[PDB]
């Protein structure tokens, strides 16, 4: 029979997707396939209740906590995990797994050349000069809900002088290069190892967190008992500097997914 692994576009979750695959068919004799392209972590949840997918690759602890559970944004990142790991197994006997080790969280990015200049180690110092700066976002981020530019302002107390929404895979040459003075980056992308970017300290905890776990149905887990195991085996692996990394080897290298996934694999002896 074939598990069917969701992925959304996303170099974390083509990655993680295959991964889970190719762990798959070196542990048991189950046969996998890959559902790309998946949009948003609604669509992913849709997907999962129409059947369509059998395993949630990536899924992100502060985004379902305050969409698809609607629930308030916990800023404590154990208690969102319990609160996202109940309400997914009493609303829908979903088991929503401990999380691989990383998060993925909008993460203020700035060259180290810059922090030194502008004496920069916390969001809140950018309140002094935020006049003077360009800051690079997705976009997305400045109509965003909760965790947006209109809640930010709300709770750093500061506008940054003009704000560029664009294609996130560009903030990170972008601040580099210096057309940007700062960036909302996404903490796991490889470019923030490559280019040794600094991330602030979020002083004031705007941002909840961001722990990617996997999310599988019990009805799933139950039907191939093998699986749990298996998927076990990923659960505290892969930390934000792991995933940097193994996004650097797509993103950067120009490596396919798969092949960053085997040689993880390899790596680590599955």
């Amino acid at each position: 029979d074939t598990i069917k692994i969701g992925a959304q576009s996303m170099t974390e979750s083509e990655i993680v997707a295959n991964m889970i695959a190719q762990l798959i068919e070196h542990d048991t004799d189950l046969n996998t396939a890959l559902v790309k392209n998946l949009g948003s972590n609604y669509v992913q949840h849709q997907a999962m209740l129409g059947g369509d997918i059998d395993i949630s690759a990536t899924r992100y602890s502060g985004t379902d906590l305050t969409s698809t559970l609607g629930k308030e944004a916990e800023k404590d990142p154990k208690k969102a995990l319990n609160i996202v790991q109940n309400e997914f197994q009493k609303r829908f006997s979903y088991k929503w797994f401990d999380s691989y080790g990383f998060d993925n969280t909008y993460a203020f990015t700035v060259t180290k050349k810059f922090a030194e200049k502008e004496h920069i180690n916390t969001v809140s110092d950018l309140k002094k000069n935020a006049s003077q700066y360009k800051l690079g976002v997705d976009n997305a981020w400045l109509k965003r809900k909760g965790d947006g530019y209109k809640g930010f302002v709300s709770t750093y107390g500061f506008e940054f002088g003009t704000t560029y929404p664009m294609q996130i895979g560009l903030v990170y040459d972008a601040v580099k290069n210096g057309k940007m003075d700062a960036v909302l980056a996404y903490s796991t992308d490889g470019r923030i190892k490559a280019y040794d970017l600094k991330i602030l300290k979020d002083d004031k905890r705007f941002f909840p967190p961001y722990d990617c776990s996997p999310v599988i149905p019990e009805k799933v887990l139950k039907e191939h008992p093998e699986l749990e195991g298996v998927i076990n085996k990923l659960i505290g692996q892969i930390d934000t500097e792991t995933m940097q990394e193994l996004n650097y080897e797509v993103d950067g290298k120009l490596k396919e997914p798969s092949v960053v996934a085997k040689e993880f694999l390899e790596k680590h002896h599955y």
